């Protein structure tokens, strides 16, 4: 079967992360819409116009919201991109056939929004040659960040070839996690959010979403199918672009 | 010997066309610096805000004139990038070594700005799917075009393999040749721009920069010496990333 897939990338991060995937799923047969979310990519906001990752989603609750009646898609998301995931379900549940976590955060509704942020930051808590900064908007002070290329390199970029590396070098753009807008969101909803199909897509070579927080993660919210990729890295779909497609396929002919 | 290369993008594009030479110039010793021109790449400004070629330039201008005295570049443009070359060379000639003009317009003194610009629409005028559109900036009517989806796959990145010509849809950004204010601007100099060393890289299979094209801007204004790649297609720097590296490093070995 054919699908609609809809793929977000992580913060920091734009649609040209997909630029593998996204031609070889649409090589299968399929309609690939890859999205820059706020301030990200070539989007043309700056970070500190965004005060909250709700915001920060537009991009795809725009898109969903556009999608005539009827219209399904299967989300994925990579790294963050789980939280953006969240936040469209619960407004657009009924388009969404599947969603799909690509070595992803995965968050649940039975603790605050941050929950699985929270746990991240402590399982994984030096960011290397990562900067921070502060601004306002709307009365909060936000955190943003830029990842640092030592991070790039070592932790998200590990087995990818030069030529990739280079272009996160190039293309990231300032950012924030919005932790502490996400600790005061209201909770994710069990009739939204909560009523999607979940796939959890991993590997235990990710140098950053490592092994303990996954393997917690699929613990703390049991995911309706688990995919395991041996080897690759924390970019699996640059690493490991025909596996997900493999696997994105046999989603796209279990879920609609 | 090793040299400081800059490379500079053509409109609509960023410095992410560059993504596979930088890192291989690096591989061979050499300094690489990538820009991102005004309203292009991940840079801020949108290109309503940029009202000449010399304003889009800003970014190559404001990097010159950051270098220490002593320090010369090897300046290296793509397509339309030739023309930012001519710009920086007449305000900084003492810092460029030479400049190296990459399936690039070639601007000469004789003629007005816009004149290369003029023959390379004789020569290709049928942008296929280009769209355009007019703005205005310092009472001046600008046409802006975002490239065709389908000019880049059939006429740029035409041996490009899906991954790279998937990057172009996802990034590639609206821009301008400004050939109208390029046709007022005060003529390049002779003392500055006429007296950089220039080197002439090309392939007779571009499909967009014509052999036509280029052989007329070679017999037009004698480049000091003529590189021809065989085979390739425009984005040389994409499809023979090797063979122009092998280019560079004897341009570094030659001027200085």
């Amino acid at each position: 079967a054919f699908a609609h897939f809809v793929l977000i990338h992580t913060i920091c991060h734009g649609a040209w992360i997909w630029h593998k995937l996204k031609p070889l799923l649409e090589a299968l047969g399929h309609k690939v819409t890859a999205l820059d979310l706020a301030a990200s990519g070539v989007d043309p906001r700056q970070i500190e116009e965004i005060g909250s990752f709700d915001e920060y989603s537009e991009p795809l609750l725009t898109f969903l919201e556009a999608l005539p009646p009827g219209e399904k898609v299967i989300l994925v998301g990579e790294s963050c991109g789980g939280l953006n995931i969240a936040i469209a379900a619960d407004k657009y549940c009924e388009k969404i056939a599947a969603a799909v976590f690509h070595n992803s955060v995965l968050p649940d509704t039975e603790h605050c929004p941050s929950y699985v942020v929270d746990k991240l930051m402590e399982v994984f808590p030096d960011w290397k040659d990562t900067t921070y900064f502060t601004y306002t908007k709307d009365g909060k002070e936000i955190t943003g960040l830029k990842l640092g290329f030592t991070l790039l390199r070592e932790n998200l970029y590990t087995l990818c070839g030069p030529e990739e590396y280079e272009l996160a070098k190039m293309l990231t753009r300032k950012g924030s996690l919005f932790q502490n807008i996400l600790a005061k969101r209201p909770f994710f909803t069990k009739e939204g959010y909560g009523s999607i199909k979940k796939i959890y897509v991993w590997t235990d070579q990710d140098e950053i979403f490592l092994p303990e927080f996954q393997l917690w993660q699929i613990e703390n919210y049991k995911p309706d199918k688990v995919y395991k990729v041996e080897g690759g890295d924390h970019l699996l779909q640059l690493t490991k672009t025909k596996e997900i497609a493999e696997i994105l396929q046999e989603v796209a002919d279990t879920y609609n």
